[PDB]
């Protein structure tokens, strides 16, 4: 492993992500050169030293994530759920009743009639809330279906 | 313990202290007749099956603090730092930078410079936000001071 | 949904997977007959209350896995992560060192020579625990691998 | 503030604690010179970097406690419950049933009755486990009493 601060390009993937959502709060990041670029969020200290001193990742901070070329040879940042705590939450979310989210942390999907509220703006995978506001996961909106009409794909 | 859903009374007294800071999401709880009152956010069905059958404490839901008789001979709900994931929070915080935030949950005060935000109307006690919006304790505020502007309570 | 107390056989699914690794110290069970049979660590008063009472998923207590059968047609508790924390471990556990045990946490398999420990003692899945002997994940062994000795399962 | 490597004699006072209760299985520490002397479980690579650059305290790894002169003019290391992760359990310690445990969470002594097992070799100060064997805080032992057999310090 190499490790240093985010290139300006995957600055950008991460930021394309979490603008998907809502408003990026946290500004640094450091990419560990593994089999695949591991995102970590860092804080303003770490982004500093990084620069002077390679560190294992083990002190770097909070993985959020891994670059990687998709299916379209197109390179995406694929967040962790722990990338979202760093997203002033705006857009494509869903609210979950307290059952439906219970479910949603087992691995359930959840129906449309547990959704008790929706901002979705496009983006295929939606912040999964609970009843509270809080992230418990991430869904793909299966806009057509009822029963599973938010799919759990991470909790 | 005798435990039963709470009274109409102890339920002003808990959105009396969770109106303090926004709005309070969730409905239910009951009380655990104790030394003191201790009170429990508990979902609907909780709140419903306490009614034919006690409950141990164990079985209720989430311990969020208690109500005692204070100085004044006035009955308060005090809140432990889990009542407040039930309020969609408006008021009465403040946010700190991200160092002034850790050692915030060292039990640290925050010096005024540290506060990126302050939405205060009134309350002594405030909701104190790292700097990615998540609670990291109660502060007493301390209008006056700077070094320890934000004392801390509760981390 | 039916829930349940877990039956004698699902309890014998249940212990048989707990006790490749040590003694199962949680004795209570129930079931959520959904797609999968989801297993729920109870307390005493709910396994009781279950009996009289149907309750939801959301008041049973820890999700900790699903019985499903298998490729060969053979019934298995498959469990969660949070199962493994009802269980005092005694084998089919390998200890990483710190630096390893953060990669893990990261989805990372461990090399052969990150492990400071192993007690295997026929196991394909083992419990991985850090340096601080903390259960980080569970992973496969792979004996005959040096690079990705422990396959990274879950963490 | 200055953060430094903690001192042997700092090192000392943190191994006297640990030792209470069984082996320090972490190492490294570092401590941050507030009002107070701050103790952090440091990784090793941290331990090496903090010789030649100054760390902030976000920066440094887990807060465990604060090291002070106490009543008697000795210097003690008070921890915190985290640094009790960092300690192969082996000694002054309790494990309370399932109901105590979960009432001593919420700040609740534990009766004697409510001891399943005492390992107890001294200590006024005992490591609190639950019946999984989980450090769910720190207790006095209050040898004589048995409503309040274990008081409740921190959980």
């Amino acid at each position: 492993l190499r490790v240093r601060r985010a290139s300006s390009w995957e600055l950008d993937l991460i930021l394309k992500e979490a603008e998907k959502y809502g408003e990026l709060l946290h500004e640094f990041f450091c990419v560990v050169e593994g089999k695949y670029r591991d995102v970590y969020a860092v804080n303003e200290e770490v982004w500093k030293i990084i620069e002077d001193i390679n560190m294992r990742p083990y002190s770097l901070g909070t993985f959020v994530g891994t670059i990687r070329v998709d299916e379209n040879l197109v390179e995406k940042f694929y967040p962790n759920l722990e990338f979202f705590s760093l997203i002033k939450l705006e857009k494509n979310y869903v609210i979950l009743g307290p059952k439906a989210s219970f479910l949603f942390t087992t691995g359930k999907d959840a129906p449309k009639e547990a959704v008790r509220e929706i901002k979705w703006q496009g983006s295929k995978r939606v912040v999964v809330l609970n009843d509270l506001g809080d992230i418990i996961g991430i869904g793909l909106i299966n806009p057509k279906s009822d029963r599973r009409f938010i799919k759990n794909l991470k909790d």
